Parts: C-alpha cells; structure tokens; sequence
C-alpha cells in the first residue's frame, strides 16, 4: 500500500524518483514542490511537435488555444504527477516500461476538456496506437479522415477513456472531494492528489 505513494514510473522522461523542481515551467509550475518532470521536460512539452516524442497535436489543422491547454496540461499530470502509482500497470513497449491504466480522473475536468475541444478536429479516436510515424512524426494512417473531436469522441468519457488505451476513467466524483485525480489544480493548499493516491492505494487493496 505505502509502496504505491510517492512513486514515478518507468517511462521515457520520467525522473527516478520524486523530488523539487521550482523551476517547472508554466502549466506545469503546480507540481513544483514535487515533480516526476524535470524543467527541461516541463518546458519542451508546451511547445507544438515538441522534441519529447515528437508529437503533433495539429494533425488536422490547428487545434485551439482553449482546447490545446487541456492536452498540455494532461502531458504535466502525465509527465510530472508523482501520485499515480496505485494505477501503474506494467506494459511491453520500446519507449517505456509502465503506463497507467483507469486513473479516477474527476468528472468536470473530463467534461471541461471535452467541451474546450469540440471546435478542434482529429483523425484517430486512440492517439496511443495506430499513427503513420514514417516521416518522423505521426500523420493520420490509412483510412482516418480528419473530422469534427465528437465524430471521434461522442461523449466526454470517450475523450478521457479512449485517448491513451483507458489511461483515465471518468470518476462519478467530483474536483475537490479528494476522491478523484485532478489534472487542474493550484497548488495553495497542496497537491490535492496526494490525498488521493493515499485513499486509492488502500481502497484498491
Ligand atoms: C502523445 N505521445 C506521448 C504520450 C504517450 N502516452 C501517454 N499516455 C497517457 N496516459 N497520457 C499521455 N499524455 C501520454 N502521452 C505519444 C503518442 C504516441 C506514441 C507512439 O510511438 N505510438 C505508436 C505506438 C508505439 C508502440 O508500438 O508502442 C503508434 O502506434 O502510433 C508515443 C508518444
Ligand atoms: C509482456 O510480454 C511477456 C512475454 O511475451 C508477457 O508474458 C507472457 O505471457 C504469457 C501469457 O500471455 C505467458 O504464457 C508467458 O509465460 C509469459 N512470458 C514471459 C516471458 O513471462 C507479458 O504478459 C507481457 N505484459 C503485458 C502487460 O502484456
Ligand atoms: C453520480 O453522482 C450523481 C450526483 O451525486 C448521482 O446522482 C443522483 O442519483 C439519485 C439516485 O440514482 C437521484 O435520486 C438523485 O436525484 C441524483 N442526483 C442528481 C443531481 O442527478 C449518481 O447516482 C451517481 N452515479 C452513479 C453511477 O452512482
Ligand atoms: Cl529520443
Ligand atoms: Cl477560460
Ligand atoms: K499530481
């Protein structure tokens, strides 16, 4: 159970180990006190196409500002959250060694993300699998026309759910009731995920 709290995976960028980081960069400075993300990491992963996996969120035209703050700040909660660890599943992959499987991600910020989204467009309802990486960056493959987010996302948890392989589920639970991960948060009082983990860890045991 305690072996679940204070962890960071085993995947491409991540740190070790937990630990300060004052200078993470802007989504991501909410985590500063303490990070799986180094600053470099943290500021290379605002960029378009950054270098970090060499990922194009403008795979059909432009997505907007209001909705590209929501992928940006799921890359910090990915990147940098040292609170994961009770859905950390071990994978078989190139790039990493772990990922998460159905984290409790609170229902508004779902919601909000979908909603933010939906003048935005794609090609793939799952961005985890399938791309077209031969010119280096992933290009919608065979068969994937660009289309409006709610062709490929018909409902907030589809958005959620099936981005990366049901990484996130949508918990019944809302922000701020320390029974969900939230990917939106000020650090005043905390990292209120930390709480979190600390239920769940037990809770799933
Ligand atoms: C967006 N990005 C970084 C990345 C990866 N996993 C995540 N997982 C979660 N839960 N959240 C994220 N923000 C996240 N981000 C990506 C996306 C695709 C590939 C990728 O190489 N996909 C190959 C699959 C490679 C493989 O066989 O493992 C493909 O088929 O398209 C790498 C990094
Ligand atoms: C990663 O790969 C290994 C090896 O293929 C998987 O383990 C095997 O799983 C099968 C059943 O699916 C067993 O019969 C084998 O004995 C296992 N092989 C070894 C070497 O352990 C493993 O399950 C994979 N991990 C995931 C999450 O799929
Ligand atoms: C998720 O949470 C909502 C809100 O807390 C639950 O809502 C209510 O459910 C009961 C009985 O099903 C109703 O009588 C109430 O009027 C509902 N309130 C509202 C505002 O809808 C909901 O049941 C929960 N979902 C699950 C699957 O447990
Ligand atoms: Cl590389
Ligand atoms: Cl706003
Ligand atoms: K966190």
């Amino acid at each position: 159970r305690t072996d679940l709290l204070n962890v960071c995976m085993d995947a491409k960028h991540h740190k070790t180990k937990p630990g300060p980081e004052d200078k993470l960069h802007d989504q991501c400075s909410p985590w500063k006190k303490n990070a799986c993300c180094t600053a470099s990491t943290s500021q290379e992963l605002h960029k378009d196409t950054s270098r970090l996996y060499n990922f194009n969120w403008d795979h059909c035209g432009k997505m907007e500002p209001a909705c590209k703050r929501h992928f940006i700040q799921d890359t910090c909660l990915y990147e940098c959250s040292p609170n994961l660890g009770p859905w950390i599943q071990q994978v078989n992959q190139s790039w990493r060694k772990e990922r998460f499987l159905d984290v409790p991600l609170c229902k508004e910020d779902c919601q909000r993300w979908w909603e933010d989204c939906h003048t935005s467009h794609t090609c793939k309802s799952n961005w985890h699998r399938g791309w077209d990486w031969t010119s280096g960056v992933n290009k919608c493959p065979a068969g994937a026309l660009c289309r409006t987010f709610e062709s490929y996302f018909p409902t907030p948890a589809a958005l959620c759910e099936g981005l990366w392989s049901h990484s996130y589920k949508v918990s019944n639970y809302s922000r701020g009731s320390g029974r969900c991960i939230q990917m939106w948060f000020d650090s005043a009082q905390g990292n209120p995920n930390e709480e979190v983990a600390r239920f769940y860890a037990a809770a799933m045991h």
